[PDB]
């Protein structure tokens, strides 16, 4: 309290049985490097409404994709709200919210949802209530809040699969990042979240990368040696909103080998929160929230392994910055 | 560990930390197979429990399949080993966070069991854990079972749609699907209530689901008509239940034969098993807690891509039988 965006949360909110003003916001990721090749990365969230003759069921959160750093950027918002977009439940391996993009400004004609007309993402992620969606009926969704990213060519999202490698061979680089969040102690979002007297956080476990268990002559790196290695990686960590809520990680230093394709060439790698865990990602939809600590952790190379040995906590890294605030249009 | 007021089904506390500020060990017993004995037939495990913190502190319900067993012993004694298992976990990563589950003492009727042969599993944390945000990623944790549901089926007939098949998807195909309503039993005072919808009699849940696919036109020549398509379905002769293989799951049956796409969405035995942790998270993990049973499935048909769905509206063609007696249960004491 009191942001407006608290009630993205909905149906999760104090008062859920039964437009107030349009928000948005700007963030640059490195506002000393501005380039008309540089992307504008556009999330919406709002609202799905049954079809007053309207009924509010869910907050929902629609990515866009990108269009080049061209344009004046609150005129790009302002154009995020003039679409029109309906939307279906439908299912594939699991729950699709399947969006149509009814009518679109020119100027979004180059991201890739508006180019196909229509964008089905996993529910889950995307809808802060899914069993509440009908499978039939008339559904549309009400973009109210909309949130543009400037990210310079860091390009940089791991392919999934990449982080799913693993090996007796390997260490698995991860993050333990708490996430404080501030809300209203009565909201019932409130539950799910640890209590500490700093205040409301949440927990998050994030695999980060891959290091060897084994030097150059065979074995074994010796636990002081991965620690300098983790050190000169000299990280720094923030929250951002680039396709969602994000964690943005970034080596000011050397990548050793098997770290090095978990960064783009200067540094930088981006973890969308919904991937990691979706139920914190939602949390932020809604909730100002900034980093409360990180520390590196190193557990074994396969599961298996992480089941039967304790894991190693090195250090802390920097909190570099993590955002924008909310703003009506003027 | 600790309590949940008398009024209520301890199945109940599984909504941890989802409820509003005395409860023993529980079990529950799901027959699909038949009275005669086979060793096709398989005994299915599934706990819930808690995961606290030591450092003795409640965080999150928290659920884990172990696999299954051969039918064999009594299923009561079965279920009593079930708790005497030593389990601890910690978070992981991957792709996404992960639970995983350590079995450190275990009995040995379970020695055979996926999950105690391998002295651990590892699982997506969103579908297993009630609130993986309040799980911290490092401490001294542990995984209590309290609740302890059996399910006694043939193997063969624990037929799991795997994922890719689930997703192939085509121009000329029709999505086949059933629009699944749940009715749910739960007290108007508890949060859970939020995320549900609002029933004349009560809550209910709503769930989309993925069942098969089917041709645009017949074999020989096009194009199949709104009178054919329900001709072949109600051919089909669906029939859906509730039930606890492998977490709570959507059993679908076909008495009709099948069409060549529709074949591989079913056991040669006409079966199918759709774990709802799957297809929505957050109605199956309600269902740890809630007793429940089907309101309404309605058969129905989308266009075969994803972005022809989004153009053309959902034709509803009829409605599936209810096996009212699959359903998801309540448990009793020992």
């Amino acid at each position: 309290a009191l942001p407006s965006s608290n009630l993205l949360a909905f149906p999760i909110v104090l008062q859920d049985i039964g437009q107030i003003a349009p928000q948005y916001r700007i963030q640059r990721l490195d506002s000393w490097t501005d380039s008309k090749e540089d992307s504008v990365f556009i999330t919406t969230y709002g609202f799905i409404f049954q079809v007053p003759k309207h009924e509010l069921l869910s907050a929902a959160m629609l990515c866009l994709g990108s269009v080049p750093n061209v344009g004046d950027l609150v005129e790009l918002a302002r154009a995020c709200l003039t679409m029109v977009v309906t939307c279906k439940k439908s299912a594939t391996d699991t729950e699709r919210m399947v969006f149509s993009v009814v009518q679109a400004p020119q100027v979004l004609q180059s991201c890739r949802v508006v180019a196909n007309k229509y964008s089905s993402v996993n529910a889950v992620k995307h809808v802060k209530a899914p069993e509440k969606i009908p499978g039939s009926g008339t559904l549309e969704y009400k973009v109210n809040f909309v949130s543009l990213t400037v990210v310079p060519r860091k390009d940089y999202k791991i392919p999934t699969a990449a982080l799913k490698v693993s090996g007796s061979s390997l260490y698995n680089l991860a993050l333990n990042v708490t996430i404080d969040v501030e809300v209203d102690p009565k909201s019932p979002l409130v539950k799910s979240l640890s209590k500490s007297d700093s205040g409301y956080y949440a927990n998050l476990f994030l695999h980060i990368g891959l290091m060897s268990t084994v030097d150059k002559k065979g074995k074994k790196v010796t636990f002081d040696k991965l620690e300098r290695k983790i050190r000169r990686l000299d990280l720094s960590v923030g929250l951002s909103d680039v396709l969602g809520p994000s964690v943005l990680v970034k080596a000011r230093g050397a990548r050793t080998r098997l770290l090095a394709p978990f960064f783009s060439s200067s540094g930088t790698a981006c973890y969308p929160i919904s991937n990691a865990s979706p139920q914190v990602a939602k949390i932020l939809w809604s909730q100002t929230a900034r980093l409360r600590s990180v520390k590196v952790i190193i557990q074994a190379g396969t599961q298996r392994a992480v089941a039967v040995t304790a894991d190693h906590e090195v250090t802390s890294t920097k909190i570099e910055k993590r955002i924008a605030k909310y703003n009506p249009f003027k």
